[PDB]
């Protein structure tokens, strides 16, 4: 803190378009002719956007004294993140989230001549487990020199409202962060090609590809809610169902406005041409074909550890240093519904799921493996089973069922792949599961 | 009997599309600029869709199960049909019913 | 021992048995669509073409 | 070593948990009262912010670590040398009385004198030796959230913050006491026997186990030796005052047995007088057997201090530790050495410092310490400078009027030979004052 | 597990530069573990019950 700045003109980042002075100066019937009456179109030209800084100046009677600064004000600003509402509880202790999913089970024919000798057979349910962990750990520090921060005020109240706001940057910057990190997920979840693909064909090309697009998006939203569910619409490919009120659709500006000026201001009953579930708008998202993005309320699974503020002083320096620790957990469920919507090019097939991806089995023994395709077509793609575990004996057939030889003791990988490329051009769409054996 | 999980990634469940991390690190004032000034987003962006098995302390009959389970949630959900309500009732005896 | 509380153990056993029941009422679903099915495939309905 | 709750809880006055921290503390409106099952209440209690969570771990730690650290290092086998608080006002300066004989009662000789003193104190100096340093800790906050899920990790907790210390502390009390041991042998104050490297054969061994038994009854005569210590006393100790310390080595290969029994005690009352260090490292030393009152520590000071870091999330804890070692020049103490050390070990004036008039004469006598059975002879010097101020052949010194200079008595003895590049020198200091 | 080392030496000169300071990591390790489980089972007669 220096006050040493000479010779400073007031155009310092200014690039005047066409010089509003001459404008005004050297105009004949044109449409500055109403500022060529004001008395002082200059000064007020000059100064009107306001300096960035400022010089002592006199006085006009008595140029001993110096012009003084009347009114001093400070701006106050608030962020948040339209997010917060997904956010889930608090975990103080721990490091790790586990989810657990059960299964529907298979249904037998009744026979009691058969049913006297398997009275004690058993049947293990269909288990499926998640893990998540914490992710994020971080925080914001600044300084106080509140001593000599004193030479810069003439009121009190002034000092403290300045100081009131230094502090409150600190949980505006904490609330961007949190709002950047929180919209992230669905882009990665995109990347990662986990959601399920709606191909749509543009929200802005034109009124029937956008009102075709709504009624894609009803058909898509009344099969999501139905009584007997379908394992359709999640990555595990598990027997799930969701509810209306707990259905979200994330937008963006510019498609709202299109559709709130193009579908909904020329329909009669309204309602029967709109969104169905909860409707949020957002600064559009980073992936390139991603237009609207409907998912379940279920599907966020962000948590926060830890909120913490420290202050520490030094007394040499006398100033105070705050620190602002944040740590945060940060994933999304794959046992919830989520649908992409995606209007740009899509391959024929986005994902292959098997359904166990990890079993252990005996020496000897055999286990039945699924396979679900997420295709973005109509066509039908054949599935080619394989195992790689680099021992002789074991084998699987076409079916999906893999026996186990038990001279061997390693782990297993199974592979079930599509081909979606063209001939000479393979593109191969690999599902994975991993199987291990005890001895 | 002994059972364990080794030599295994987390993106098997995965079919990377365009590599969100690299797209990050390769971006000159594009739409995934946002995402910047975020100090710690690779550590984010491995776990985001979430580890179906990792390599920690883990138990033993049920699957992984890391011995710092810290909180466990159990989902349950409950499936109905449509059609219950053309269902008639109940026949306690006999077999066969007769429509004249 | 896989869970540290019964609340766990207690929950497990309850999703065990509510997944009796969903398949159970997937099961009742299917037979009586399987129902309309027949019908059809056995030629007793009366068809009108759209 | 292996400090469980069980030493903390004989150590203070509690059973299990306790609330003494918040009821000494506002803090107490903070965290529950309940020393019950519940556990999440007063951990949350606790954690609600930084300001109770300092306030408590800063108390905790201090107090608590300081009161069980002091109570527990007061218990280790080599306690009978650790004295309290050094006394006020002990003016680092040793007084003896030396024993003599009875005089016979003679009333003609006694009305004569009748206000004759007897005889000055010997007086010497201690020899001291200071230590003082920190050992100092870390502790994360992850491990102290997750310290509360029950009132047993509260214990481990105490327990692992307390025993690392402990165990730092206690190991480098044996390495101090062996540093003291090799300055006094390099120092030279102790008396030699000469062995022949006990654990060569097992000739050896019974041989030194002889010695080691003669040297001890000799020590314990009743009557009084005057033939060891620093200096020619003539003093006396118990068999059950003596204590050895002897090398691993050589401690593993004699037996138990045997080397009790060349004392009075047995295995159980004689393995509380052994203490067995990884060697002397000076020269060819192998075993010190000293007198119960030779060595004596005062411990100046403990004090635990903590530290936070806000910008790292944890704390520092260190433990610093006064104390001062002394050795006695009037206690017995032999060196039991194993190699080529000379003839003669030490020359020692009787008189030591004496104060004489200008017109007086003294006499001194001369203790040689050999290490064999032959005989040395013992040249006296006056030093100073003066005009017929002497010395006689048998230490009788006589000194001249008119002499302010302070002289010092000087005995020579030499055991070299045509090339004498070695000479064991004893000094006195005498002072002379003016009638 | 926390190892054992000499202290250092009490110096204020050199102990005014670093007060924030750690120690050491505390060579932590997995155990070695290895679990039981089976059954011996046994047969009673109601002869030798009445």
């Amino acid at each position: 803190m220096r006050i040493t700045f000479n010779d400073v003109k007031t155009s310092l980042g200014i690039t005047e378009s066409y010089d509003i002075v001459n404008a005004i100066r050297n105009s004949q019937g044109d449409n500055f002719k109403s500022y060529v009456p004001l008395a002082t179109a200059n000064n007020v030209a000059e100064v009107g956007a306001g300096i960035l800084i400022n010089q002592t100046v006199q006085n006009d009677f008595i140029t001993s004294l110096v012009d003084r600064i009347g009114l001093v004000v400070i701006r106050q600003v608030s962020l948040n993140n339209p997010l917060k509402k997904f956010k889930k509880g608090q975990i103080p202790l721990g490091r790790t989230i586990e989810e657990i999913y059960t299964d529907i089970t298979k249904e037998k024919q009744y026979d009691a001549e058969e049913a006297e000798q398997k009275v004690f057979e058993r049947e293990m349910p269909n288990v499926k487990t998640l893990f998540h962990e914490r992710n994020r750990q971080g925080f914001y520090h600044q300084t106080i020199q509140d001593d000599s921060l004193k030479t810069a005020f003439v009121s009190w109240g002034n000092f403290e409202s300045f100081v009131s706001s230094i502090i409150n940057a600190i949980y505006n910057s904490a609330e961007v962060d949190e709002y950047e990190y929180m919209k992230l997920l669905v882009d990665n979840y995109y990347s990662k090609g986990l959601f399920t693909t709606v191909k749509i064909d543009e929200p802005t090309s034109s009124t029937g590809a956008l009102t075709e697009f709504v009624k894609k998006m009803r058909a898509t939203a009344r099969k999501l809610t139905l009584p007997q569910g379908s394992r359709d619409w999640n990555s595990m490919a598990v027997r799930t169902r969701s509810y209306m009120e707990d259905l979200h659709l994330i937008i963006d500006a510019d498609l709202e406005a299109e559709l709130d000026v193009d579908v909904l201001a020329k329909a009669f009953n309204m309602n029967r041409t709109d969104f169905l579930g909860n409707v949020t708008v957002i600064d559009g998202f980073a992936s390139t074909g991603l237009e609207a993005v409907l998912v379940d309320k279920d599907w966020f699974m962000v948590y926060d550890n830890l909120h913490k503020m420290e202050t520490v002083r030094n007394p040499r320096g006398l100033y105070w240093n705050y620190y602002y620790h944040v740590w945060q957990t940060l994933s999304v469920s794959r046992f919830a519904n989520a649908v992409a919507f995606v209007s740009g090019d899509v391959p024929a097939v986005t994902q292959v799921i098997v359904s166990p991806n990890i079993a252990a089995v005996k020496q000897g023994g055999q286990q039945q493996f699924t396979a679900y395709v997420r295709a973005t077509n109509a066509k039908d793609h054949k599935v080619v089973w394989s195992v790689e575990g680099g021992s002789t004996g074991t084998a699987i057939t076409g079916d999906g069922l893999l026996s186990v030889s038990g001279n061997e003791d390693n782990q297993l990988t199974v592979k079930a792949t599509v081909d979606i490329g063209t001939e000479d051009k393979p593109k191969l769409v690999v599902g994975e599961a991993v199987v291990s054996i005890r001895p």
